[PDB]
């Protein structure tokens, strides 16, 4: 057969070939999320698109270093220092700092999240960009843990529409990784989703992340088809393009036959 037969029943992930000026990194949009609201982010509709119905706080572009690791302050005898969560104890202190005088349960202001001055204790953010696979094959994306609620979506009409990165979010709830905070209880660690990708195509990528209280954590990784792992720093893999809703050929519904 002169040509590949194509993935079974339109099974391939939709990708894109934007013709515009490529920019290194992801765009991060920040939206309001209420301190101690442990229910809003438990809804699929909210995590897929509803977050953008809340007040948009701001944005930062060109982000390649994408894992989230936010630590609240411990106001201690020696000054004020961020406390790794696993070092917090009692009611409460931080190991190597003694007792902390401040509440774990109030809002805290910090630039920890991509240099944007906001409240990482209570916020929802949206990461958008395109993932560029250097190798053809199966890619396994993972969250090592989720504090508090998160999704990852890959693919045209799943993350967002090709050449329309900056548009309001689409409604698809067909998440690649579903790390939505369960109504009852939590989820295991190392939650994963696999996508088969063709080298040199641009795959829309969306990560929506929310925290309601104190610590926030989202360590992001991908395992390449060659078995190596890229964690946190996605430089060389993630790019942004300004919208071009007029580029007619931008969507590749089936990269296996394109
Ligand atoms: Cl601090
Ligand atoms: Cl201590
Ligand atoms: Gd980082
Ligand atoms: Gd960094
Ligand atoms: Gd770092
Ligand atoms: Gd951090
Ligand atoms: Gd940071
Ligand atoms: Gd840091
Ligand atoms: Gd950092
Ligand atoms: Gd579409
Ligand atoms: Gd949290
Ligand atoms: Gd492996
Ligand atoms: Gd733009």
């Amino acid at each position: 057969g002169l040509v590949p037969r194509g993935s079974h029943m339109s099974g391939a992930t939709e990708a894109c070939l934007p013709a515009g000026q490529r920019k290194s990194g992801m765009n991060i949009n920040f939206y309001q999320y209420s301190l101690k609201d442990s229910s809003t982010y438990s809804n699929a509709a909210y995590m897929a698109y509803g977050y953008a119905s809340k007040t948009k706080l701001g944005s930062v572009g060109g982000q390649t270093d994408i894992s989230i690791d936010y630590n609240i302050p411990c106001v201690s005898s020696s000054g004020t220092f961020p406390c790794p969560q696993e070092d917090s104890y009692g009611n409460w202190g931080c190991k190597g700092m003694g007792a902390c005088s401040n509440s774990q349960g109030i809002a805290y202001w910090s630039t920890d999240l991509f240099g944007f001055y906001t409240t990482p204790t209570n916020v929802t953010l949206e990461m958008t960009g395109y993932f560029l696979p250097p190798q053809t094959g199966s890619y396994t994306f993972s969250f090592a843990t989720v504090d508090d609620s998160a999704i990852l979506s890959v693919g045209g009409s799943i993350a967002f529409e090709c050449c329309a990165q900056e548009q309001p979010p689409i409604t698809s709830t067909n998440f690649t990784i579903n790390g939505i905070k369960p109504w009852d209880g939590s989820l295991p660690d190392n939650i994963t989703g696999t996508v088969y990708m063709y080298a040199g195509y641009y795959y829309p990528l969306k990560v929506v992340y929310s925290n309601a209280v104190s610590w926030g954590t989202l360590p992001i990784s991908v395992e390449l088809p060659d078995g190596t792992t890229v964690s946190d720093n996605f430089e060389g893999y993630v790019y942004s393009f300004d919208d071009d809703l007029s580029q007619s050929n931008c969507t590749i519904p089936d990269p296996s036959i394109h």
